[PDB]
């Protein structure tokens, strides 16, 4: 990261 940090959504 975004909005599922830390991670892996990105
Ligand atoms: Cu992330
Ligand atoms: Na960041
Ligand atoms: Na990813």
């Amino acid at each position: 990261c975004g909005s599922c940090y830390p991670c892996s959504c990105m």
